């Protein structure tokens, strides 16, 4: 229960793999997702071979502690994974497959800046320290990395699993540790943003826009004061469900933007009203039905705007 | 502690059942349930044959450590189980006969299309690996399949928990995996969601449509903007108990329509008070009437269309 | 490490007992409750019996290793309790006293029915199986059930906690099983439900009745359905300390009850404006009266009616 | 191993201390706090004590496993307590001193009748049971109890933490049990709830005042409506932080007295404007006046009252 | 497996590092934040001094219970970190080089006085307690003190991770203590803060003082206290975040004055509707243009005072 010894000077392979079997929880505020998997490890120990003939067997199956296994861990989990060995076999020249089944919370971050029409890149790093012995590096097998057909993700699309088959080799406290990178690419299924916030946002906003066709003050500031108030309660709900980003964001933008539209067709109502009390409505009336056509093409405007800056 | 060795070439049957105890914390948002069971796991290793005249006793009693015992595991779920071996009872030709009580958090899908009127099949897969020396199998024993008559999953009717006996045997990473089917059918207690939500709903809607009966446009503002501030409420709780779907649900879509209505309202009372101030008022009157009739029709067959297309 | 033997063919008999150290968390959403408590175990093997006067000590104390101990557990837990065995002592004729201290989340049904006037009785259900050797049952010990005096259930009055002396003894999976229930009377403390949700709702209510008291049309509108908007935040309040239930609840009936006045309370100020604006204002006079009168009584009769239907 | 033999007849004394590093989490609807500390344990076990010359050492180290350690645990824990053993040091004559850190959720009830000016004393209740051999006695070891300078409980003032020296002894299920309480005194930092809450709340109370000097009813409905819909939103914030309690509490007293408040400033208009529309404004002026002192002059005597009632 | 002798009468020193791999969770108004990461451990133990001629090996590799290792412990975790040993080297002169990932949930208070321009400088506080054989005592090796360039935490800038070289060396319970103070210096990303929080805040109070424009006292009276009742939304939202402190944090301060302004627009629309009831509109005409001005004015002062005072 030492490392294997090296034949010339060369480094430790040490191939993996990852299996998805399961993948829930995508918290979008804590920026981590959980995940149940297989961990496929496999690694040459020459001290283990054997003759299947003298042997009478073509494998040989040990536990754990019985012999040398390489300590792999994960950089971007909240504990250690909660790990079960399933198999550990030996082929005659001291090929050794080992397989475990894990579940681990995963930190990875997301870019909101498309919410809610974003994909994300989700990484699950694989790393592994060498010892005062010898120098091991890691492998991704192919063949070994996956996902079950059944892997759902709730108000996601999972597109691809892969692995980046050049590890990141590098130093940390005098020694050499060698990090893969397994990537898991997601995309937002964004369907029913569309009738729970974004057209109820809409259609709150066209009513303010009702005060354009009315020379009543106190009915214009009950429609604009209204409105704003259920839209506040739409931004705070929006806001509820993701982290505070250093960055504006599609949606963040938009939300925004809409008060603007609120701080403005107030102005335009207490103008309205002003110019009607001074006896001066010729006036008022040119203000009111400019805003009629101004304020639906300013906002489809900014609008196309921001979806180009943002797409 | 090696698997059993075959008489001639087939499989290693695990003969398998699951009896329920307590189900518990059905979370529709994360789509997953707690369940406390049995487990039970039966079969032949002629390596503990005895005779009950040499060794006293009928039937052995074995501590897990000390034999052979099959590496079962569940598929959808979060962690492993946690599980309590109850007893392991060899009989003199080697039948093995496990029992365990376990509770686990399982993963499940739901089928929100027709909330809250909608029926469910929760999962719980049971899964082997074979070994190189030999290749296992899973069975169900339908006599040791079932559950207790106290289970209750509150505000759910639980109508039956069966398995498919037939397992799927399928290739996984090089080696043989068989999986079992254990089905729990349940529908949705509806009963609460009309007094609580459904009528509510609806009494603030038909509040908004006395507009209809009124030629106060600054009452009319205040009765149809009030009410609409209150559905925003009532779609706000309603998507807080549930997760975000690529499909529109039933639910979901009255919400949707019933916002069409508010909207819709809001048009007409403008465009009343628009015709009133214009000196127009024996048109506004005619739109005004024929609102009365086409509003509470419209919303009808509607909603008929509606359950027509979900049920 | 095996069953202490029948000295004819009777089953063993486990004298068992709780004592209540601690109860928390009744969650009543859940359905579940914790608690933390001393079970004690009593059993005869004669195998560990021995001379009094011979030995000179009168008790033997073991470690749960060194004897056999009857595998005893929970129906309705969540998880296997937390134990922590406390002492194990034998007395000359071979009986043991077992002694453990454990935590459990205990999953028990609660009847809303009569909510927030309620009283319950949760259960703690022991169970034991027989083992191939012989057949255990369970029986209390009513000397060791019971309770610390200073034992709070915050929001809760505890009134008793006594064990059904006759066990359930049923066969399941082939083998004989032996059911205890411990069970633990509460009534809910009421007092705080009155000034902090009753006597609001009904102040909102009777302020809606005002209206009756008023010929302004835009001043009615205002009462009846801002104070409509308050009863539907108390609405969602109320739902949200509560699971949804296949039958109605007390305050859920007066809740749902509350908007039927709102919704005739709209009707009646419709009704009384367009009287006034169809020049009837006489009608409209009559109606209003009389709505000062039957609003009230017809409020405290189906009160008296529902309070009769539920208690 | 067994207890230390007495060497007449007198019971065991364990000397007792507590030392807290660590306080946090104090939840008030739950009624808990967690607890980071060191406890320290000293008997005298005369089968461990030694000569120093031939053994050349002053003091001697044990593993828990190798020696007697007394089963010590608290009563108003959740769980048993996580701990650490940190040393176990035997003086010549035997005399064992233990240390252990330790980590515990602790219940202890509150106290909210004067709530947010409230005081409270947190118990940790330790406790030795007695075993057959013999009559285990808690002590206090004054020297050894404290706690660290830095130990701060957010939003509390920490004033001591002492333990009562004489400890309650009584019989529990046949046996006699040694319990010694240790106090932790803590006041409220009730700083934060006038800027929040207070002053809020008597802005907005005193905005519905102002319809005593408003002949206007529709802007009066709308002035006292208003505001009473902000002080339900207060209401609901202020019991999300507070335990339903069976006696009332200041805030809670406060709080209800406040609606009494709003209903009488609802009659009031109402009075007002029905005199008004029956042509004697006279009388609706003599009411509207006396109203502008009468409601400032009940308020601060009817909280002068409640003040001097609570404190 | 005692402590390693002292040559004359020395303290033993242990050398220390942390390298982190992860921060997570900082909790605002828990206090907390949660970590992963590498901890070094180094120290001589002549015992297991060797030959490196004679040997042929440069370093020996030990598991932990093959040697001697202090018992390190931080002081402000809420549980005992989770920790697994990765390396045990011990070069031939007995120095061994221990390394050890961890995770861990630390107790570190935060100043909120400037939130959300605020600055914070979490702990880690390292401690070991000296044995009755040695005085342990406390070091840091800079070169085993860092973190990975990926550590992020969501909603602040990570600025340093330093180590306060010298130990508090003190007495507690009668034996030495060595504690160590590793600082992590973070600063929070107030950008979200403006679009979500603080423009929506200012736009509905600008909302507000388009009341000095209008005579109207009904829409003055629906001016001022709707967007009153939005501000409170905002006050709650706001709180619900931070926990509560007996001191006055910037924001806090700033929501506070912002009611200031809302009670006296209050008492402006009052007092200008009175004076035009009394037929006196040429003083209230002076009152109002006087407010257009005073009211952005001290609105602008106040800020200034403010911020000056805060920052
Ligand atoms: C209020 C404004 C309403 C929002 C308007 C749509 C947002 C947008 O512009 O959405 C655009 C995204 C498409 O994104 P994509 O192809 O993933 O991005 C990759 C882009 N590159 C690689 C070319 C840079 O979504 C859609 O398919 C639009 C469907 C939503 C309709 C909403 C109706 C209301
Ligand atoms: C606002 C709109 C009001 C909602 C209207 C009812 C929805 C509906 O039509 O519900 C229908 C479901 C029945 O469902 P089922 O037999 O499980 O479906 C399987 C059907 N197949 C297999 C034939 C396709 O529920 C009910 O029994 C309705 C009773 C509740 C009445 C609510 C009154 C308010
Ligand atoms: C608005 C509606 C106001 C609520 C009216 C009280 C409901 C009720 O009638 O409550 C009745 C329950 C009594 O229950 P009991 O004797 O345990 O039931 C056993 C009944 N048998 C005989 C069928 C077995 O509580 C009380 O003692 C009411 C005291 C509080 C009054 C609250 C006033 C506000
Ligand atoms: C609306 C009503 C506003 C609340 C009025 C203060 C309540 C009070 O009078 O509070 C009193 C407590 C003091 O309590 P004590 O000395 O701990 O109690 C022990 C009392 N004995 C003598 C019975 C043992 O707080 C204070 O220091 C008051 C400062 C808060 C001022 C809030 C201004 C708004
Ligand atoms: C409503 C009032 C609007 C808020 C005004 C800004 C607060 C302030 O005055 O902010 C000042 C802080 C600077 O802080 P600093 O350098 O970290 O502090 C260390 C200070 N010493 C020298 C005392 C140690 O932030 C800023 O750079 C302001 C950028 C945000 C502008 C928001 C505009 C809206
Ligand atoms: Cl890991
Ligand atoms: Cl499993
Ligand atoms: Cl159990
Ligand atoms: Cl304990
Ligand atoms: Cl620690
Ligand atoms: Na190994
Ligand atoms: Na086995
Ligand atoms: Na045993
Ligand atoms: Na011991
Ligand atoms: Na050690
Ligand atoms: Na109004």
């Amino acid at each position: 229960v030492s490392p294997p010894p090296p034949i010339a000077d060369e480094p430790l392979t040490v191939n993996t793999g990852i299996y998805l079997i399961e993948c829930y929880s995508l918290d979008d505020k804590a920026e981590t997702f959980k995940v149940n998997a297989f961990l496929s490890l496999s690694w040459k120990d020459r001290r283990l071979a054997f003759d299947p003939v003298r042997s009478g067997v073509r494998v040989k199956t040990y536990e754990p502690e019985a012999i040398w296994i390489p300590e792999i861990r994960f950089v971007n989990v909240e504990n250690a994974r909660d790990a079960d060995v399933v198999d550990i076999s030996v082929s005659p020249d001291g090929t050794v497959q080992y397989l475990e089944r894990f579940s681990a919370r995963v930190l990875s971050p997301l870019d909101f800046r498309r919410y809610p029409f974003d994909s994300q890149t989700l990484h699950i790093y694989l790393i592994v320290r060498s010892v005062d012995t010898r120098n091991i590096v890691l492998a991704v097998d192919l063949e070994k990395v996956g996902k079950n057909d059944d892997v759902f993700l709730t108000g996601w699309d999972i597109e691809s699993f892969t692995a980046v088959v050049k590890p990141a080799n590098f130093a940390l406290e005098d020694r050499l540790e060698s990090k893969l990178d397994y990537q898991l690419r997601i995309s937002r299924q964004y369907f029913s943003y569309i009738p729970n916030i974004i057209l109820p946002m809409l259609f709150i906003l066209f009513i303010s826009w009702t005060a354009f066709w009315s020379t009543s003050y106190e009915a214009n500031v009950t429609l604009v004061v209204s409105t704003l108030i259920a839209h506040i309660a739409a931004n705070i709900l929006v806001e509820t469900n993701l982290p505070k980003t250093p960055y504006m964001t599609y949606t963040g933008a938009i939300i925004f933007m809409i008060y603007l539209f609120y701080f403005v067709a107030v102005i335009e109502v207490t103008v309205q009203h002003y110019l009607k009390v001074e006896s001066q409505p010729a006036r008022a009336a040119s203000i009111t039905r400019a805003s009629r056509i101004a304020f639906p093409v300013v906002f489809l405007l900014a609008n196309i705007i921001l979806a180009f800056l943002f797409f």
